[PDB]
């Protein structure tokens, strides 16, 4: 990881933005700068913005930014990212592109979820949301 400087985020407004910043750190391997991202953009917006600009890297990116970072802030905003994540359609090629000791990180995503009781989501939440990601 690059010890020059991060490059300054301001939110996302459309797709085209959300892809340029995600991809500057898929180059620097950024998993704390996209957690910033994903802490300033709302789970609504997120599968409008991988509609076209969602490429392997940059689902891996936020993935490993979900199962490091945003647990230790919000699980819960984890849970409706990876809610509105299914609802995207290249999101579905991604499983088929990852390598099984590559997705294995997105089992232990919702496996650090399925330790936190919340307020917002259940267990029985989460067995039917990981079904649309096949684990």
């Amino acid at each position: 990881g690059p010890h020059m400087e991060k490059l300054p985020i301001a939110k996302p407004n459309n797709a085209y933005e959300f892809g340029q910043i995600i991809n500057a750190l898929s180059t620097r391997k950024d998993k704390e700068a996209c957690a910033h991202l994903l802490a300033i953009t709302a789970p609504k917006d997120l599968p409008m913005f991988l509609s076209n600009k969602l490429e392997g890297d940059t689902f891996l990116l936020l993935i490993q930014s979900l199962k490091n970072n945003l647990i230790e802030k919000d699980p819960s905003l984890v849970y409706q990212h990876l809610l509105y994540l299914s609802k995207a359609e290249r999101f579905k090629m991604m499983l088929t592109l990852i390598s099984k000791g590559q997705k294995e990180l997105i089992e232990q995503l919702f496996e650090d979820l399925s330790d936190t009781p919340n307020n917002h989501f259940t267990l029985e939440d989460i067995q039917a949301l990981k079904r649309q990601y096949e684990l």
